[PDB]
């Protein structure tokens, strides 16, 4: 997933994050732009912090800003994100997160063209991404966080298996049941997997749209 919808009413992220917006985020999210996820609580109300959709490892030098800002963070494979230099950190120290959306894009290709597709979820309810925060330095030595989104294969699932283009290995984010929420963001890198499981298909709605 390289587009979504991101969640901006502030009593419908209050209701099902327990969370409210710090600053505004683009409707249409896309990678590199600031997005908003949302970490464990502790002024006893949660605030959405503001981060880049695309992680950067976080030792990265000024030098290396340019080189590592070009790569495709956006989405961590999870079979993965405990080894490579990108995700390692993040995934070491638990820092989980979770990507609040009204919906997430996916392209399909079987008209032999690329059609956006929205999902959605079908009780209503905004869609709890889940995926891993980390922080890294500009060019001035100022901290600023960044998240990714934790991917699973998606070669079998009813839904997701047939998006995107024939060739390449199918992929599909984690979509977290409400229930588990709270759990996943306080979970111990050891707990992790045991959170990224498959959304029911039964319970997300596909809708081709025009961008």
């Amino acid at each position: 997933c390289s587009h979504y919808q991101a969640l901006k009413d502030q009593e419908r992220m209050r209701k099902y994050f327990a969370a409210h917006p710090s600053a505004e985020v683009p409707a249409d999210m896309w990678p590199r732009y600031m997005g908003a996820f949302i970490r464990r609580p502790l002024v006893p109300e949660r605030e959405a912090a503001t981060g880049r959709w695309g992680m950067i490892p976080p030792g990265t030098r000024p030098e290396k800003l340019a080189e590592a800002s070009k790569k495709n963070t956006s989405n961590a494979r999870s079979e993965t994100a405990h080894q490579l230099w990108t995700f390692r950190n993040a995934w070491a120290k638990a820092q989980h997160c979770i990507i609040p959306a009204d919906a997430i894009y996916e392209p399909d290709w079987r008209s032999g063209k690329a059609v956006p597709t929205r999902f959605t979820r079908a009780d209503g309810a905004p869609l709890g991404i889940a995926g891993l925060w980390d922080r890294y330095r500009n060019a001035a030595g100022e901290w600023i966080d960044s998240y990714t989104m934790l991917t699973i294969n998606a070669d079998d699932d009813p839904l997701f298996r047939d998006y995107h283009q024939a060739g390449k290995e199918k992929r599909m984010v984690v979509i977290l049941p409400d229930g588990a929420y709270g759990d996943w963001l306080t979970a111990p890198a050891t707990d992790t997997r045991d959170f990224l499981l498959p959304y029911p298909a039964d319970r997300l709605v596909a809708a081709a749209v025009k961008l």
